[PDB]
């Protein structure tokens, strides 16, 4: 059978599917990992050492924009692993890049503020939901911040490369949004971190545990928590686990 995907280059590339359009393609001993239609962001991505960097770029006659980056050897970063100071340190370098925050803006990306972000949970809601609703309503007052910077939104393990070359990476940048800093550092601390160990990470980071802080955070990891249940309202298998992990949640926060 043949495999839609003659659009390429040379025939003596090994190609084939890999998220995302992610295909692989090997020569020798040259593998390159490449995408469809990636997005503009890519190019600062690379320069500034987030992801494997770039190789080459070609506009195809539609339009199509075909990346290629170096393929990485390694291996994903397991939860051990996200307390240590490379992650810390190059998820600063994300929240700190005025490079990453230009394209996002010139892309045209709101500023996501918990305002608006709280009308859209829009949920359809067991008990323990409705007491979770309550605590984003009545502690908003205290969730502003105003320097917003590039979140990646799904900072999860799995996304985190580690190759044998000593390089850190992180991966998957569809939902970037520009946002507060805790959206990410939040979930990040509440689900591989010992909180008292937190202060000795974010120092690591560069940040003081302050007090608004500790509020911030815990307003965007159950946030997290509950508009994820939503999602599985439309399934009914992984929706019974998250409401065991929203209850522990909320134990820790009151
Ligand atoms: N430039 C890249 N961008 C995104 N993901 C990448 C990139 N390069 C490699 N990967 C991912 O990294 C993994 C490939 O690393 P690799 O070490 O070859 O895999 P492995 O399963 O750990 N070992 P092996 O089974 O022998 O191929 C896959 O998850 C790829 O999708």
């Amino acid at each position: 059978l043949n495999i839609d995907m003659n659009w390429l280059l040379g025939s003596d590339w090994e190609i084939f599917p890999a998220t995302g359009d992610a295909y692989y393609a090997k020569h020798n001993g040259q593998q390159l990992f490449l995408k469809r239609n990636s997005s503009p962001f890519l190019a600062v991505l690379s320069a500034e050492g987030i992801v494997p960097k770039l190789v080459w770029t070609k506009r195809m006659e539609n339009g199509d924009v075909i990346t290629a980056q170096h393929w990485m050897t390694g291996r994903e970063l397991k939860p051990k692993d996200m307390s240590g100071r490379p992650v810390a340190e190059l998820l600063r370098k994300i929240h700190t890049s005025k490079a990453l925050l230009d394209m996002l803006k010139r892309l045209g990306k709101e500023p996501l503020n918990p305002g608006a972000l709280l009308s859209q949970l829009k949920q359809q809601s067991s008990p323990l939901i409705q007491e979770g609703i309550k605590y984003l309503e009545e502690h908003l007052h205290e969730v502003h911040f105003g320097e917003k910077v590039v979140c990646h939104c799904d900072v999860n393990h799995n996304n985190w490369l580690l190759s044998e070359d000593n390089q850190l990476y992180l991966i998957d940048w569809d939902g970037a949004m520009i946002a507060d800093p805790a959206m990410d550092l939040g979930p990040l601390l509440y689900h591989y971190v010992e909180k008292p160990a937190w202060e000795s990470w974010l120092s690591m980071y560069g940040i003081e545990l302050t007090e608004s802080l500790r509020l911030r955070m815990a307003w965007y990891v159950l946030s997290e928590t509950i508009t994820f249940i939503a999602w599985h309202k439309a399934n009914d298998k992984e929706f019974h686990d998250a409401m065991e992990e929203l209850h522990i949640l909320m134990k820790r926060i009151v």
